């Protein structure tokens, strides 16, 4: 594991210090080269931080981890967009990535988790893969399963056919090892021709998860909800189709004497309410969509108008916050 | 006049109600009323569902000028009048029927066009619309009709391609069974102006337009496999390695989808001998020499060059046809009453003694490498064939054609006898 840190400052070493064009394909060359040395060295490979300065496993992991993750997606993300060198290049850069990653468990996800929405579906495709892998091997993994259900459901419904076939066998290996409720009905393959209008498929099986599963029902509302601004229009409309069968689910844990879950509750509500305020393009769908299904609920009211009053108070008299929530006051009564 | 109402930024009498009543319910929404203005629309079209087609005419014809959150509004208060269109459904007009199909195509251009709000207009609109089992038998030649405008591999083809899936997410038989019929009945009727091939007949543009309707409601059984798996492999065995390459991608996938969807329905209870056989079978047809058979080889993935806009051997359906049968059998040990045999038998012999230049000779092989009892009226049949296709390369130019007929001829008796 020592060399791996040497390496990694000879890798990406001049990404962006090339100045010809015989020089950029030398380049290049001998960074594919040694990105093919690092995914060979690190296949397998435990991390196993040097002995610090008295720290325990946990934080020297996650430092090291972090840093040879933001190194190659630095590298990653400035590959895209020598001619020839371009593909190669980032294959072997994912490849490496994803051989980091398998290797550490309980070291990895954390800070990978972010690279499921990521901008190239082709990295994601590959995270989605390994994942599948990791899943199968008989954070937690209780808090896990939100998190990934997320990613599944909204990575099934893009718009390359490789990231939704990712996606379905991510669906199948979470519902395998986690016993959702969802009959039991995928069973893992490949070659699959997934249809490009899911949006069916997916807001059934977001409905059946959350109806037969509603254990969980938090991670992956506060998933939905950070990642409803990272996604695009397309996909904000189908987020907000298969996010609308899961907010019925959150009276059950509004009420519940613990201070950690009525904060969790609370800051879902405080969310909602700022994607209300800030998406203006469909705000008659969020507002019939979400609001008017929350106020639907009896128990939820309480929370829901002191969440509103609150975040009046904060955003000041005549502030667009104030405006917003005084008409979406209107949704919540109907 | 009536027009001014649907303004820019800031006659019978007896349809004018309707024809102003879109007017009142847009403009309520104008600069948070939409739960109200929707309301209403569901109410006056509920309990006053008089009219409901110059209603849905106007409310049509103001959504194109409209607002992006005026089109949210329009969408939303319009769709519980989409339900009530299936009343004028078999009534007895010429002129409704004029009217529903201009309706039908305004909406699948409005499908077409406002790509912005996709999921939610699919959702909408054609998700409500599929479950009314009256108006799919129009819904459908609206869609064949505006598909054949576009032509293969079109925007207007592929949009109503995925939008098949959204009609069939509603009633998966009928549906189903209807593109699957037309298909058939499209090759069946193939055979009265006989081509050298497929793709140089006239009705190709209407079996490539109607296979991706296939490829796309194969997936997650939207096709009911359980009930029209014998005209599945039918239309497989007539298609494999046929037109473009995109055409021989979505082949497989649609074989791979079928095999799929076999091995994850509920419908059809499986030992675990049957079920593991299925899952071999779709392990193996992902397999390198599979793709040279389906003729997609040099291809990374089936599915990704599928979904974008080389000489065929009879040895090749020969060996794809029997692993379709050895799956079909392999499925039939359970389904104690299953005819699936039959069924494919029939609409092959149907095909095998009658003439044709492009479905003959894929035919025959099929013929002789599915049957389970021969006669010897087919015998002399197969003969006879063989005797006329020799006389016909001796005398006609076509020799192609004829060779590999003679040569189906020979294949056919290899297997039968």
């Amino acid at each position: 594991n020592k060399m791996v840190e040497y390496l990694t400052d000879w890798v990406m070493g001049t990404s962006n210090q090339a100045a010809d064009d015989d020089v950029k394909c030398l380049t290049r060359d001998l960074d594919q080269a040694s990105m093919e040395a690092v995914v060979s060295l690190l296949a397998g490979l435990p991390l196993q931080p040097e002995e610090g300065d008295g720290v325990e496993l946990m934080e020297a992991k996650s430092q090291l981890f972090l840093k040879y993750f933001t190194l190659f997606m630095n590298l990653l993300n400035d590959c895209s967009e020598m001619s020839r060198r371009l593909a190669s290049l980032r294959h072997c850069t994912v490849l490496a990535m994803s051989n980091l990653l398998n290797a550490n468990v309980d070291s990895g996800l954390m800070h990978s988790i972010g690279l499921g929405y990521h901008k190239d579906l082709q990295t994601r495709a590959t995270f989605m893969e390994v994942l599948t892998k990791i899943l199968q091997q008989g954070i937690r993994p209780k808090d896990v399963p939100g998190t990934l259900l997320n990613i599944a459901l909204l990575n099934l419904g893009s718009s390359d056919p490789s990231l939704r076939s990712a996606a379905y066998n991510l669906l199948c290996a979470l519902t395998c090892t986690f016993n959702l409720k969802i009959e039991g009905q995928l069973l893992e393959t490949s070659g699959l021709c997934i249809p490009a209008n899911n949006t069916l498929f997916i807001v059934s099986i977001s409905k059946t998860l959350a109806a037969n599963e509603p254990h969980l029902t938090l991670e992956f509302l506060e998933e939905c909800i950070s990642g409803f601004s990272k996604s695009s229009i397309e996909l904000k409309h189908l987020c907000l189709e298969y996010m609308t069968p899961w907010l019925s689910n959150l009276v059950r844990f509004c009420k519940h004497n613990d201070d950690a879950k009525r904060q969790r509750v609370t800051a879902i509500l405080d969310k909602l309410i700022t994607m209300t305020i800030n998406e203006k393009q469909m705000y008659p769908s969020i507002q019939a969509k979400i609001w008017g299904s929350l106020g639907q609920i009896t128990d939820l009211l309480d929370v829901v108008l002191d969440s509103f009053i609150k975040t009046s108070a904060t955003g000041g008299l005549g502030s667009i916050k104030a405006e917003v929530m005084a008409d979406t006051a209107v949704a919540l009564a109907s």
